[PDB]
């Protein structure tokens, strides 16, 4: 009856497959114009938040190679106040900047589909054997936030 109302929170997907197609697309060879569909997005503490799995864009030094420089760009002159924009979607602003997309960049994002990763999360439509996550019995089940 839930389908019915529409109303099925969770939709997103985990950051556990977040990280196999992000991998994926490092193992295509993206050119410059994907390489900052990654190297140059940087999620704000609210990004975060709406968008659970952290970021392994890393400010490349382990203390900080130039502060004066400014480490990881987000400010994108294209994006006319991404701030005034959620966070979601200044994460597609910031990338939106890859228009040269290469194709074989584009196929490690769909090479997931079949991934021994992706196949446990995704039932058939590959893999025809019918099998999913046997789940956990551990949960929190926290009261959450009111």
């Amino acid at each position: 009856l839930d389908a019915d109302r529409g109303k099925l929170p969770g939709k997103k997907l985990p950051l556990e497959v977040l990280k196999e197609m992000e991998a994926n697309a490092r193992k295509a060879g993206c050119t410059r114009g994907c390489l900052i569909c990654l190297s140059h997005i940087k999620c704000t503490p609210k990004m975060k938040k709406f968008i659970p799995g952290r970021c392994h864009t890393y400010e490349g030094d382990k203390e900080s190679a130039q502060g004066g420089i400014g480490e990881a760009i987000v400010d994108i002159p294209e994006i006319p106040g991404f701030k005034d924009l959620e966070p979601m979607e200044q994460f597609i602003a910031q990338v939106d900047l890859c228009v040269d997309c290469t194709t074989g960049c584009l196929k490690g994002l769909a090479n997931v589909q079949c991934s021994d990763l992706l196949k446990k999360w995704l039932p058939q439509r590959c893999a025809t054997f019918a099998s999913k996550i046997q789940g956990q019995v551990d949960k929190i089940k926290g009261a959450g936030g009111d």
